[PDB]
């Protein structure tokens, strides 16, 4: 008989202590200013039935969809081109997390609320943002395929070929689908290696006529995402019977095609890889090499930009929800957190000093979600036929400048609330970090800032209409304000002080007689940017001014956004010709 | 016989386009203000060698090191905790470029020119911190020990252990040593699970003595980066022979000791895991548990936070070279791709907006690093013993305010850099986005934005008058502007306005103190903010009017980074107690409690 | 305009031949012995019922089980000690094929 040894076997010891992580809430019940923003908005029984769609999807992200979309993260696409005994099957393996993630878009009608003809174009589309907002942070950028879907149901309509065109047809029923084992998604390949952002120029697909309206694909799309899905819309030129194609815009046509025939199988493409990506790692982006693809030609030939043009309103509006919905995330995150987390004998919550750094982020958040609620107001509007002149030339102009101004506002948001969490906030388990570098692909696909600031400038260049439409509506917003609150009488002085300073600029910058001496070009950015706060801020004013929802918050917030930040940053001696002699002087000295 | 089927066989076709990446120049040649600046601080003498080393070293970085840095990212550092046979082995595994890196820095001097006897203490500095600008965007990382090592030689020097204590002088030797074969590097072992920010609180790792100054360590590591490293420094509260310690920063001392033993085993120490970080993925930091970790204390029982104090401030001007590495890196590379990438017909650089974009962060940059060699400078009078009483107060005011500053512009300014690349800014294969999530570490360690913005604040509590001291500086600066340029004259009156308006605020704050309705910590990261930019806009002057080196665009960068944009944002309702009620009330609308 | 750039775009030509892979029949039918040993041992009456179990389960082999276990080898189980707020938590991941 011997000692007994259990002594001798004993778990490591390490203290005892260990933080608790942020929890999410129910994203719905949680916002500080969605319940409140389509309370305003919406008619009241209209009202009752989207909060109660909302309040329960919300339980759904947080039960469900927020372990799935983090899966999606954890295990990542993957391709094999060939099989074991060397035939080419450009296999792509993608986990079930992220097909699930599918199917609860089509049960939840995430597409379909938007076109549902039994409700209000207006409610529908409000409704339906409403929950792409709630879904976009934890959907591990199923977003992306939603968003696509979207507007490729968009444009297909607009088009006018349902009912006449049968793939189109099939498609929008199908894209629209609440049944997960009917519904689809659709891809769009714009971006080639020649351009992305400039598809005119960098578009170097052919198509070569098999009959009638049918044609054979030959081209090599740059960054094709969501290669799972079942259509594409993409563009390509028409070769003519001598060999021949055009140049430009006038050569580019718009086509549909599926993406895998009856078996399965692709229909003349080759996934040539993956992209390695910073983030969006979640969704399966690739290079394809078409040679032979069948497609059918919609829309006139030669119109495949304004084809695709009818889409831009909603997709958009798709990313600047995502990047609004991952600003609202990390402070959902933060500021849960900073009841949990003591730093100095209490919790971060206490200390003026953090309660400061949020207050900002939270001002500006909410200044672009009402942006962003506006939005989807006149596109429903617009959809069901009801827009004055006013609403629809806000419609044109709104959809650029709520696009670039959230996505320039997303990165440095999402890196302030995860330096909220200190070194945790850089840890990739924590899933913390995924809402930066997934906010990060928010300001580049789909327009840059600065490609977006142009076509903001081509909105309204010349025309002054564009410009006299937006004064409208600011004074539409700012006729509601409460001038018996001080606050709210300062904010609305400095939206108005703003607008007219805005104006004059313009009007000095379109005076024929300087044409030679000025560059409107080179503040674009800073004209989109003065757009985005005058209308965010006359909605903050809005919203704070309606007593029947508002609180002390509102009016806090309408005041901070209106006065402690400048509304216009814009100097007369910046549209200045020689002022960009001397930024080329800045910028390339000692350049090799 | 058959017809042949050569034609069978056959490569893809593509297109036959494919887009030139950026290039990477030579960063000491290619630099817009480096070598400007070099000139105007240092003897003419001095100048010469310096320039030549760091040009030197430059082709160095393009040549050799770059790609070395790029390999360490690629080949990520694990973790194995045991053999195959039921050891515990705690085995780090890095890569071999990792390794050659550290020897480079060795080899040139990167830690030993900081401190070369036979140098002037202020020209070694300056020399020191553009060679570690030069290097720290291709170090792979290697820039986070080469840090630590310079506080770790600074702190045990500092503490007059050299020639006294038998392993801080062989670690000052070795961490100095130009010796690839003996060099050494050192980490730092503070941030626990309870704290980072707030080691008083937070440390809950206990000192048991085994004789006279040598202790046996108890504790749990959070973070601990550079676990290859050959010494740390931490801090452990110290038993008493009654088994008792004391709470607080009175209870916590400094040590130092030798991470792994003679034999190459872990002393008392088992790596739990390494860190899956969003960017540094070069540098392998672990989770430390310490059972019966033989170290030596050092500095004076209680007195650690106090003895570990330059360690923090040097690695916070390292940190800032980073930031700023960062934030140059970008704008070379998107300057160099706009020459290169056709869009709509032209390339990239030919379109205003596109320089309107680069031209501001360009402004921000330099105003930045300027303030960053005013820190180097202030460093090296110091370690002379040359300062005046204004010099030694504005290197302890200066060091936290650039490293939270270049801190807290590095990721807007390098996320704008990559989106001049477009989607291939967003594709790790091209390098470009390494530099975003590796710029992200840059506000967050060391002191995060907040946490330094109250160091400023305790700079300003002791003291001495920290904001006369500060306003004799910029005068200094400011007298010799070159008032005969009217874009100078305007801009020195804007820094001369923010000064006079902050002065003023902080006199209401004071005053108002007792009656209890003043809250100077709500703003102090907009009191760092105003420091930095009165700070770095009146160095920009002073640059531009230096007709001897100044050229054009030094002119349009002062007067861009004085007038276009507001020195000082700060009101006084802002340091209201009543606002942090409104704050409140912001912030948790509608938290589900 | 400009001449069309069609044939610029190709799939590669690898020859035309690949081999057919081993094919997995049914395992009850089409194993040499195991019916003939199963009508000796077993009772004739408790022969069809038992054979019957087996010649379906051998379906649902090569229509379910064999693609279930090949899944279970191309994602092999992984642990992870701690959790991502320093906890200690043994989480063992195995692929749902495996459940
Ligand atoms: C975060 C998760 C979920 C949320 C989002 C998920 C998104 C998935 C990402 C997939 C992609 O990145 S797909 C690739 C997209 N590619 C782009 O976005 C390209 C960006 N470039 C531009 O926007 C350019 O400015 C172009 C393409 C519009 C320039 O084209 P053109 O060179 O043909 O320029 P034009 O000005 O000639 O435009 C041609 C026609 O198109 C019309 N058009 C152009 N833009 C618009 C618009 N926004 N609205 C209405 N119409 C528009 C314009 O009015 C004009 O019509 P007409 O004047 O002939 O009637
Ligand atoms: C990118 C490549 C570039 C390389 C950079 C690589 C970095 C490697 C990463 C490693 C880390 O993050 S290591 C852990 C970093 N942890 C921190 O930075 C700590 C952040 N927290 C603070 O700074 C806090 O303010 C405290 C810890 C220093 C709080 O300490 P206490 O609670 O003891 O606060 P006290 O104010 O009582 O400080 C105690 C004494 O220490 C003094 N002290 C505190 N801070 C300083 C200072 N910065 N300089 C001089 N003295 C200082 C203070 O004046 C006082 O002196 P006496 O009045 O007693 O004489
Ligand atoms: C993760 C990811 C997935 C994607 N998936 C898809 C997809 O499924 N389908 C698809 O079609 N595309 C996709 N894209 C591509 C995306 O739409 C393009 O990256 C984007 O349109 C930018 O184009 P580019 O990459 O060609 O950039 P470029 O145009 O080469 O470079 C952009 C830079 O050039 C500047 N610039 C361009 N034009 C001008 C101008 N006229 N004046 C001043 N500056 C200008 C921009 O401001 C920016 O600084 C994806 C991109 C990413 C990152
Ligand atoms: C990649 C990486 C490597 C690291 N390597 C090391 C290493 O080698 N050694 C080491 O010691 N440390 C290391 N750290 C830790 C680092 O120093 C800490 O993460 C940092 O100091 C923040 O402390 P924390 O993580 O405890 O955050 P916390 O202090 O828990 O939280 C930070 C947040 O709390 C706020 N906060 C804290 N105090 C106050 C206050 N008094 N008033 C108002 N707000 C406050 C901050 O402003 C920020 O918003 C590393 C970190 C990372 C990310």
């Amino acid at each position: 008989t011997i000692t007994a040894r259990h002594t001798q076997y004993s778990h490591a010891k390490t203290g005892g202590f260990s933080q608790t992580g942020p929890t999410l809430h129910n994203p719905y019940k949680d916002d500080p200013i969605l319940d409140r923003t389509l309370r305003r908005l919406l008619p009241e029984s209209e009202y009752m039935r989207v909060a109660a769609d909302l309040s329960k999807f919300g339980d759904r992200i947080t039960s469900e969809v927020e372990h799935l979309g983090r899966q999606a993260e954890l295990e990542q696409p993957r391709l094999e081109h060939q099989d074991a005994w060397g035939k080419r099957v450009d296999k792509l393996i993608v986990c079930n997390e992220w097909h699930k993630l599918k199917q609860i878009c089509a049960e939840e009608g995430v597409i379909s609320i938007g076109y549902e003809d039994s409700v209000d174009p207006f409610v529908r589309r409000i409704h339906q943002v409403a929950k792409l907002f709630l879904f976009s942070p934890s959907a591990g950028l199923v977003s992306c395929p939603m968003a696509m879907t979207d507007g490729a149901v968009k444009t297909l309509t607009s088009l006018n070929l349902y009912g006449k065109h049968k793939l189109a047809t099939e498609a929008v029923d199908r894209l629209r689908s609440r049944d997960p084992s009917k519904a689809w998604t659709s891809g769009q390949w714009m971006t080639e290696k020649k351009g992305g952002s400039d598809v005119a120029g960098g578009c170097d697909t052919y198509a070569v006529q098999i009959d009638k309206d049918t044609y054979r694909l030959h081209g090599y799309k740059w960054f094709s995402s969501a290669v799972d899905a079942d259509v594409a819309l993409t563009l390509a030129r028409i070769v003519d019977s001598d060999g021949n194609a055009l140049e430009g815009s006038r050569g580019l046509s718009l086509f549909l095609l599926k993406i895998r025939d009856e078996s399965g199988n692709l229909n003349g493409i080759q996934m040539v890889r993956l992209k390695n990506k910073l983030g969006t790692k979640q969704l399966p982006t690739a290079e394809l090499l078409l040679d032979g693809a069948i497609a059918e030609r919609i829309g006139d030939q030669g119109r495949g930009v304004a084809g695709i043009s009818n889409m831009l309103n909603i997709t958009r509006i798709h990313n600047a929800v995502a990047s609004l919905g991952y600003m609202r995330r990390i402070i959902s995150l933060a500021r849960d957190y900073s009841t949990k987390r003591v730093v100095f004998g209490q919790t971060q919550s206490k200390w003026p000093l953090h309660t400061t750094t949020l207050a900002k982020m939270e001002v500006d958040t909410r200044g672009s979600m009402l942006l962003l609620f506006e939005a989807a107001r006149l596109l429903g509007l617009s959809e069901a036929g009801k827009s004055s002149d006013v609403e629809a030339m806000m419609l044109r102009l709104i959809t650029p400048v709520l696009k670039l101004y959230a996505g320039k506002q997303a990165v440095p948001m999402v890196s302030e609330g995860i330096e909220c969490f200190g070194g945790q906030g850089y840890m990739e388990d924590t899933g913390l970090p995924t809402l930066l570098r997934d906010a990060q692909v928010t300001p580049i696909w789909e327009g840059t800032t600065n490609v977006l600031s142009l076509d903001v400038l081509r909105v309204f260049s010349g025309k002054e209409n564009i410009l006299l439409a937006f004064g409208k509506r600011v004074e539409q917003l700012l006729g509601n304000t409460k001038t018996e609150d001080e606050k709210l009488k300062k904010s609305k002085e400095a939206v108005e002080s703003a607008l007219k300073q805005l104006q004059k600029l313009l009007v000095k910058a379109s005076d024929s007689a300087i044409q030679g001496e000025t560059r409107i070009d080179s503040v674009a950015r800073h004209i989109a940017f003065t757009i985005a706060r005058i209308y965010s801020g006359a909605l903050l004013i809005d919203h704070a001014s309606d007593s029947s929802v508002a609180n002390q918050s509102d009016i806090e917030v309408a005041y901070r956004y209106c006065c402690e930040q400048p509304l216009i940053d814009l100097r007369w001696e910046w549209f200045a010709s020689e002022r960009v002699k001397a930024d080329r002087e800045i910028v390339f000295d000692n350049f090799t």
